[PDB]
């Protein structure tokens, strides 16, 4: 029986299209800063999920481990960040990750366009958008307690789409599917992705565990 399933396709907010097009087709070293920026992501999520669950421990019912896992995949060309966060709610995508205007875009701009190394952009408060220095295209799976499972995509190109996710259920949190640009697929590798962990993340306050499938 065919399946009938919902597509929403939003504008990003003005400024942000413009960010996402500066970062994609200007030329950046230091680009493995996206990780870092990814799993502060992470981090920041499992922080929310563990003070909520000091006042109804009932939240954490969808699981207790408070982690993040880094899976690579060089078959199909992804990186995968996935924590078990707080996750997000459907309202939470949309806003969160493209419709609100941020108010340090403008400024990492002006930065960026004088010079500015492109790890500051955490400070800018528009670090996610650092996947786009690696990725072509970004889907973000996340599932927040009461909420359902929505899946949100992104090619850049000034639209992203937000659908309830019928793939494999999470319990609870965020996985960041990160479809890498033919010329970065050196974050598939073990050791690149150990190095950069070590050298960026090292001081994040949950377990970091890499997944790495037998060699073919
Ligand atoms: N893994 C995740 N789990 C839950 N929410 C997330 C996750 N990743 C991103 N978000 C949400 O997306 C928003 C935008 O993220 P981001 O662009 O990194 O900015 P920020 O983390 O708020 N500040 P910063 O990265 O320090 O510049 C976050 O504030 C969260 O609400
Ligand atoms: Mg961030």
């Amino acid at each position: 029986p065919m399946e009938e399933e919902e597509v929403e396709t939003f504008a990003f907010q003005a400024e942000i299209a413009q960010l996402m097009s500066l970062i994609i087709n200007t030329f950046y070293s230091n680009k493995e800063i996206f990780l870092r920026e990814l799993i502060s992501n992470s981090s920041d999520a499992l922080d929310k999920i563990r003070y909520e669950s000091l006042t109804d421990p009932s939240k954490l019912d969808s699981g207790k481990e408070l982690h993040i896992n880094l899976i690579p995949n060089k078959q199909d060309r992804t990186l995968t960040i996935v924590d078990t966060g707080i996750g997000m709610t459907k309202a939470d995508l949309i806003n969160n990750l493209g419709t609100i205007a941020k108010s340090g875009t403008k400024a990492f701009m002006e930065a960026l366009q004088a010079g500015a190394d492109i790890s500051m952009i955490g400070q800018f408060g528009v670090g996610f958008y650092s996947a786009y220095l690696v990725a072509e295209k970004v889907t973000v799976i996340t599932k927040h307690n009461d909420d359902e499972q929505y899946a949100w995509e992104s090619s850049a190109g000034g639209s992203f789409t937000v659908r309830t996710d019928t793939g494999e259920p999470m319990g609870r949190g965020t996985k960041v599917i990160l479809h890498l640009k033919e010329d970065q697929t050196e974050y598939l590798e073990e050791r690149r992705i150990k190095e950069i962990v070590k050298k960026h993340s090292q001081f994040i306050g949950y377990p970091i565990t890499l997944f790495v499938e037998k060699e073919r």
